[PDB]
């Protein structure tokens, strides 16, 4: 069991201590990428694996492992702001800690936790730190090759699924066949449904599905078949990859200044193309505060207000967190 990337002593004892919040939302990957030597993607991931016995249950070398994570961490790009493993390594966490909420208990089965895991980790690899829109407008490479639809997101599964072709790095190579097949299927669907533009349709039916939910006896979510079951798992990582808002200030204020790094360079990027500029990426006028109430108010709170509704109340102080950081963003507008 690796215990350390670097040459610090000292790391070694407080990555452990760090990873005594593994199964919390309250975990700092911040932390966790300062005592890893900015490895928190390889180090997250393995340490989930071996929190749910996965390499034993999916008889993965540790190895293999390792090798595959630090070279799909290693296809994030260091010099995105936002878009980088620590992004990653945060929605795999957060995608493990959304995995044992109490409603859904027993609910998954293993291949299902294993591709949702797998598909937090890969689900934003090879990022470039520009929109969709960004590189369908530019004529870019991706948008060409992907036809202009989820274009990253295509992108990042092509990504993820080419690394596990060198036999070094397949992680999958005892899964059998099927399921291969079926895991490859559901994190395809997981991935895709983390393109931004699927969300007032993934939310519309999420509603529709939280209207006419079955709460057994025991209080656990009654998902009976495999069409039910990757509708919540497209949720839950989508849930993840928005987050940000629900964890304490001080993390959330810190992924604020990461993504507005990025957009803005974006909007400098456009600006120096001799674009029109995307409003929100736009330095000299967008407010950084206002852009956090409205994206709460338009988008994450009607989600996380949707999805505590689906396990409840399992999810009642994520919703508060969120409706405190909301008013903190709120009181920082010098206007009403
Ligand atoms: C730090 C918290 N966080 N996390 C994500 C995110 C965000 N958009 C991302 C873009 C990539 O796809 C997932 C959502 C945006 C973001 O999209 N801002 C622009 C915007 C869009 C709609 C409404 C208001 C504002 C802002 N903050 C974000
Ligand atoms: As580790
Ligand atoms: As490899
Ligand atoms: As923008
Ligand atoms: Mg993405
Ligand atoms: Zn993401």
């Amino acid at each position: 069991s690796i215990s350390r990337f670097g040459v610090n002593t000292e790391n070694e004892d407080h990555l452990a201590k760090e990873l005594e919040d593994l199964n919390k939302w309250g975990l700092n990957i911040f932390n966790v990428a300062g005592y890893s030597h900015n490895r928190p993607l390889t180090c997250i991931m393995y340490a989930i694996f071996q929190e749910r016995d996965l390499l034993k249950t999916f008889r993965i070398s540790s190895d293999t492992f390792i090798t595959y994570m630090m070279t799909l961490e290693d296809h994030y790009h260091s010099d995105v702001a936002y878009h980088n493993s620590l992004h990653a390594a945060d929605v795999a966490q957060s995608t493990h800690v959304l995995l044992s909420t109490p409603a859904l208990d027993a609910v998954f089965t293993d291949l299902e936790i294993l591709a949702a895991i797998f598909a937090a980790a890969i689900h934003d690899v090879d990022h470039p730190g520009v929109s969709n829109q960004f590189l369908i407008n530019t004529n870019s490479e991706l948008a060409l090759m992907y036809n202009d639809e989820s274009v990253l997101e295509n992108h990042h599964l092509a990504v993820g699924f080419k690394l596990l072709q060198e036999e070094h790095c397949d992680i999958f190579m005892n899964l059998t066949k099927k399921q291969r097949q079926t895991l490859r299927k559901m994190v395809i669907d997981m991935v895709l449904a983390t393109d931004m533009s699927k969300h007032m349709s993934l939310l519309a039916d999420l509603k529709t599905m939280v209207e006419t939910k079955k709460v057994t006896s025991s209080g656990v979510l009654l998902l009976d078949n495999y069409t039910d079951r990757i509708q919540v798992l497209r949720n839950m990582v989508h849930c993840a990859d928005l987050s940000n808002p629900t964890k304490s200030l001080e993390l959330y204020r810190q992924w604020t200044d990461r993504i507005m790094e990025e957009f803005f360079q974006q909007g400098d990027k456009e600006r120096e193309r001799g674009m029109e500029i995307s409003p929100m990426c736009d330095k000299h006028t967008a407010s950084v505060e206002k852009s956090q109430v409205g994206f709460i108010d338009y988008i994450v709170h009607p989600l996380w207000e949707t999805w505590a509704d689906l396990v409840q109340p399992d999810a009642q102080d994520i919703l508060d967190t969120l409706e405190d950081n909301r008013n903190w963003y709120q009181a920082m507008i010098p206007q009403a």
